[PDB]
């Protein structure tokens, strides 16, 4: 089905993986050939007792075997070859639509979530189609070469095994219909499982407040019965596959076997060839076992995969261009300003208008049930504009360049995210360059945050591995006016955090936004008095 | 090794692993009987060309099948059994220690890092154990049998195939240790990539605001690349395992043929016989690989059980024995209970050998590093104090009443992770004490949440299935409020948050706080100087 969109996306490494197909071909070759060698060793090894002829037939085996060995590798290879590619390019246009993504796009979903979906559903996605291509040549090569076995051994056991083909297999169909129709709603309550412990664990607080330990506990252990009865049913159902299709299966060969009548009165072959009839019948049944179980699964991943391009094929930052924005000072114009993000609410500003005038910043309005705080994301256009308007020097909604806004504008909050970098480049981010370490040293004397490099190991080029968590909110909040200062944005936008902090960084700040707020006109919100 | 620990857990369900292990060994007569019966057919029926044993023997293989099928059921069965019941204590425990965990312990660590360790670790610990016991026991059964039918047919190839086996063997471990070294350094690389994935996902504001989207591509491209290669390699020693094994168990059937060639002098053998060995033969390489990997994969689930265990044998809440059922008021007396969760920086805060007034409130007070909340949760005793008790009204941290401290003082909160239940019996999640529902409806009124029970269904008795998240945390604020109301806290604590609410909301919550104010000393995060 919508292969149509993925082939594409491997068409460049078709070959490798076609390659795979060819020595996987030849597997069933030493599987045939393997016990097409039965034939000359018992038929001929002891019906004309070529005892000498058995020297041949080792050496023989283990060629066949080392082909059995280099297809595997080789089919690993550059199935691993293309798993991986297909995997790299697919989470490459993730990580572009994720960027394309507005923020709005998180609104909806955690990022819990999305880790998960691009690193297992990638993953699975890959391994799916692979073990789908890899069984389905299986079936197209060991089907067959047993096949030409019988053939060449006895038109008639063929006919008989041929007709009985199609009872095996939608026998195996209707079982595995029986087993994934078992397999609808299980999903439902075991995540409802996850979620009640999940619950309990976040409100362990409220729990001991309250001390429900009790009622909480038969609550756990009603969900762990669940757990148990549908576990229970899951196994079970299973388990009873490979039963019922080999007991079905069994008469097949019994029917094989029922080759005493018929052909065998006719003395239909020999020993030898009766073996290989039914060592073929067992090979048969693993591929067997898989056509259907392919077919099944990996329409499961083909599906996963749908669900991902539905992901990437969700619209990106909706953008017509913003056109070409020139640095620029200016002042910030609040004209009929109206926003909800999402419908559920009303007009964030109720129709508010403003005027921020050119380096005169302004600070936390003080109200009841504002919310500008988000509404200050929204001058950054993280979210859509929704109503009202917001100017900037004449110009209206969308003459505004992404990428110029956001060096144009600066963002400092309590809350501050780090990157596993030297701290140093990641204030350098604006292109991590044009920017030489000392001037980021003088910023950083001008973020009066050298003080905690001094701590900080790596010196003045501090290298924050695993982001180094010790570093405290304060620090990084003189870490972002650093940055502002090296983008001398003429926009920026503020935050006063208490978590753990000191005179002197507190008034530090105070300064450094001081020198900020000048030649660039500064959005703050604050805890302070007067402020 | 810790089985010492899990055998009791399990000695209550003996009889399940025990009918289990009858079942595959069972299982393995069955395989055996086939492989045997396989000769009487190139005994006689092609040997003398009899009918009767060729018409016997169908309606064995069939009753034989039906014996894998038993078993299979009765192995599934009972081994669920045994898996969901450890599941289900383990967790049970998990959850008991779990909730003798302390707060610390809990921030030691995240919520999704103990959703996975109860979810995952259970569920792996029984699934491991399970699949041990059955390997271990089908595969000695299983070599066994195939041993003695080879015996009762050749001693010498017996011999022979015996003498090579152990080579296999110490193959199959060399490979192992390669899977162990190429499996921690996998588990290395892959939380790496997840790692810098999740990291630069969860910034994206920052990302946007930076604008540098192209860095934030190119980190990915390598760590991708570095997945690429890492799955790669990963991969490809995980396949070049199998050829190697096949390779020498080749070479073992070469022997075997060596010997065919030498015994070629007696010729004692019936062609039957040598299908027997081979196909024997083949047998044993599926438990062979099978068995060593597995004695090799105790560990694994052992040592997630270990993890299990020191969970368990952490710290649980350590009192020296709190009781005190009895419910009063006296006074706050604090006895130098020090703060330090997280030991980093520094151990600060009041210090007070005193003790606090009676019907007078606690509001919240403006310090650098105060911590009132979380000094409030000491105030609460529910976080682990560091050292020391507290001697209230001259009665230690449990000498004055300890769990009854939850029902003496209250905890209310801005956020109110609340349960999935009706709204009704969440007031009373206190184990629900005869606190009439009108009680419910009248506190309600005194909380002024009555409006609320409109934006719900289920009458008055309102129920919210994934806690109706349509719920604001202010009425999930008022609703706690309303239970303070029915556990007639005379010393209670709450929170004023101002992510979003309404004029009048704030304004009848103040009123029920007052009210609160009114006759019971309570502490009040708040933004107002209402008190």
């Amino acid at each position: 089905q919508t292969f149509r969109r993925l082939w594409p996306t491997i068409a460049p490494f078709k070959a490798g993986l076609i390659v795979a197909g060819v020595a996987l071909i030849l597997n069933a070759a030493s599987d045939t050939f393997m016990l097409s060698l039965l034939k000359p060793l018992l038929d001929d090894g002891f019906g004309k007792t070529d005892r000498s002829v058995l020297v041949w037939m080792p050496l023989v085996v283990i060629g066949l075997m080392i082909l059995r060995g280099i297809t595997s590798y080789v089919s690993s290879y550059c199935i691993s070859w293309v798993s991986g590619k297909v995997v790299m390019t697919m989470r490459r246009r993730l990580f572009g639509h994720m960027m394309g993504m507005p923020v709005s796009f998180f609104d909806k979903q955690s990022t819990g979530t999305l880790l998960s979906r691009i690193t297992y559903d990638s993953e699975q996605v890959a391994s799916s189609s692979s073990g789908a291509l890899i069984t389905v040549v299986r079936e197209g090569a060991s089907i067959i070469g047993l096949f030409i076995m019988m053939f060449y051994y006895s038109w008639q056991l063929s006919i008989i095994l041929i007709v009985l083909a199609p009872i095996v297999s939608i026998a195996i169909r209707v079982v595995s219909k029986r087993f994934r129709n078992i397999s609808k709603n299980m999903q439902n309550t075991m995540g409802q499982v996850t979620t009640s412990a999940e619950q309990m664990l976040k409100g362990h607080k409220e729990v001991l407040i309250f001390g429900g330990q009790e009622v909480e506990t038969k609550r756990f252990d009603k969900v762990s019965n669940r757990m148990r009865l549908q576990g229970m049913k899951m196994v079970s159902a299973s388990s009873i596959s490979d039963p019922i299709i080999q007991l079905i299966a069994s008469l097949a060969l019994a029917f094989v076997l029922y080759a005493a009548s018929f052909p065998s009165v006719m003395d239909s072959l020999t020993a030898g060839t009766i073996t290989v009839v039914f060592s073929s019948m067992i090979a048969l049944m693993r591929p067997l076992k898989s056509l259907t179980n392919v077919n099944a699964q990996f329409q499961r991943g083909m599906a996963a995969c749908q669900t991902l391009f539905t992901i990437l094929d969700s619209e990106q930052e909706k953008d017509e261009g913003k056109r070409v924005i020139e640095r620029a000072t200016g002042d910030v114009e609040f004209r009929n300003v109206t926003f909800t993000y999402p419908g559920r609410d009303v007009p964030a500003l109720r129709n508010i208008n403003l005027k921020i005038p050119a380096g005169k910043t302004v600070a936390l309005v003080g109200r009841s049930g504002s919310g500008k705080s988000t509404i200050a994301s929204l001058i950054t256009r993280f979210y859509d504009i929704d109503e009202g308007e917001i100017l900037m020097d004449g110009h209206d909604l969308r003459e505004y360049t992404l990428a110029s806004l956001r060096n144009q504008v600066a963002l400092v909050s309590q809350n501050v995210h780090l990157f596993n970098d030297t701290v140093a480049n990641n204030i350098a981010y604006a292109r991590t360059e044009q920017y030489s370490r000392e001037q980021i040293e003088e910023a950083a004397r001008m973020a009066y945050a050298m003080d905690f490099i001094n701590k900080m190991d790596n010196g003045l080029d501090t290298v924050i591995g695993e982001n180094g968590v010790l570093l405290s909110g304060g620090q990084r909040q003189r870490i972002a006016i650093a940055r502002a200062l090296l983008r001398d944005s003429p926009i920026l936008i503020l935050d006063e955090a208490t978590s753990a902090l000191d005179t002197e960084s507190e008034r530090a700040i105070q300064a450094a936004l001081d020198e900020l707020q000048k030649n660039r006109t500064s959005l703050v919100i604050a805890h302070r008095l007067s402020t």
